[PDB]
């Protein structure tokens, strides 16, 4: 049994290592960055990655914004996130419904309020609250 | 153990999402199906698959003939599947030596036969018996 | 359970076979080769790997030793091997300080020694003793 999973952990541990060896993904701690290089909207977004089994990106420490910020460094354009205010503005919560805990803003930010309900995230890894329908870098997180 | 087991279905479904999310292979149900982009005889494609530790697709239900389907129009090439009609003419066969249930020929097909062993899909989905010799799309199922 | 851990060996089945078919790792009997394509430095290599998860790769068999000899041959260009003779010359050892037991050095080597710290493959799969310096194609083993 055990080295059945031993062997198990192994052969993960090395699918991972060459994804990650080869750009595919970004792992920080147990969750798992990666984008399929297109550029669409929120809706396009959260489709695309649930499609995948994962969901739409969302930083929620330091190093996972670094992450996701590399990735947007990588391909020159901005990330939509997975918040939104839909509800009534400057509230932003995640898809699930909770309140947002870490937040990066970029100084100044959320503003320019008329209906931005959605959050992009600059290629510094600051953010910026925006309408929903730009084409942004598609990033998923698993 | 169970969170032993947890943390390893997880990092399964991180992998698997990336693979998916960049277009590197196609799931339906419990079956993955992946191509290497080559264009090789009958013969060929076997080998390449059961290298990969796979079989040359086939599929089985409506859902898997449309996800091959999707890959042949992808690369704009006609795939061989895996069965053959090597015995009698008119009777196809798994490579594993049953009969065939699921088909989806194209109107007429098969026929033209002379010896027309092996069966190609169309980028549209539809079969038709052929020839072994011709360069297909390579599709393997795992 | 074991239904449990049979869809967790397939799965796993399913994404090592992906990525062989696609080119992205070889594996030779329960190791896994791997690069990222790119020419650095020894330090850089190493670096590069470990952050993976991974390892510099280095062959204790011939056909480990042929596996990374096809990367090299694939990318034209030499490949930096996880073992050094930096303590004493001619004594070279592996990076965890074990004494080097599979060699396939080019005949006449090791030699040129100034101080050739590092050990090269030639794309045929022979080794050089090389300084540590060069851009040599980072090669992994997970
Ligand atoms: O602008 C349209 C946009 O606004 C809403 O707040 C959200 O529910 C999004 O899902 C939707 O796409
Ligand atoms: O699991 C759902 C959860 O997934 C990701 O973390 C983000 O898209 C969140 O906004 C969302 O609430
Ligand atoms: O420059 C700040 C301001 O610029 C634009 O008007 C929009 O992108 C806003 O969302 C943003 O707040
Ligand atoms: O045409 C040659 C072709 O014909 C036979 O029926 C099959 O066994 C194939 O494996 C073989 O390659
Ligand atoms: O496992 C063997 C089996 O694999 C795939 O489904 C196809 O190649 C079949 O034709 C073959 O019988
Ligand atoms: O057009 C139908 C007919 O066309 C060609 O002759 C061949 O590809 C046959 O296999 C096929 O049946
Ligand atoms: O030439 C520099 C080179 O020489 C040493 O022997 C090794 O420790 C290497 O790690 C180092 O990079
Ligand atoms: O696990 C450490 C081990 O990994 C690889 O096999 C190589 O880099 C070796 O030189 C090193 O000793
Ligand atoms: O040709 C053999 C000799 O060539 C060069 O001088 C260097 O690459 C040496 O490491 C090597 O031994
Ligand atoms: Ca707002
Ligand atoms: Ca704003
Ligand atoms: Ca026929
Ligand atoms: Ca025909
Ligand atoms: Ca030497
Ligand atoms: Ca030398």
């Amino acid at each position: 049994l055990q080295t059945e999973l031993y062997e198990i952990k192994h052969q993960i541990l090395q699918t991972m290592g060459v994804l990650s060896l080869q750009g595919s993904m970004l792992s920080v701690g147990d969750k798992v960055f990666s984008t399929n290089g297109q550029s669409v909207n929120f809706d396009t977004i959260k489709e695309m990655c649930t499609r995948a089994g994962g969901n739409i990106a969302v930083p929620r420490t330091p190093e996972e914004n670094e992450a996701i910020a590399s990735i947007a460094k990588k391909y020159n354009n901005y990330v939509y996130l997975g918040m939104i205010d839909d509800q009534t503005e400057g509230d932003f919560h995640y898809l699930d419904g909770a309140s947002v805990s870490y937040t990066n803003w970029y100084p100044g930010e959320p503003r320019g309020q008329g209906k931005e309900d959605c959050v992009e995230m600059y290629t510094d890894g600051t953010w910026n609250d925006r309408g929903c329908l730009q084409y942004r870098l598609a990033v998923c997180e698993f």
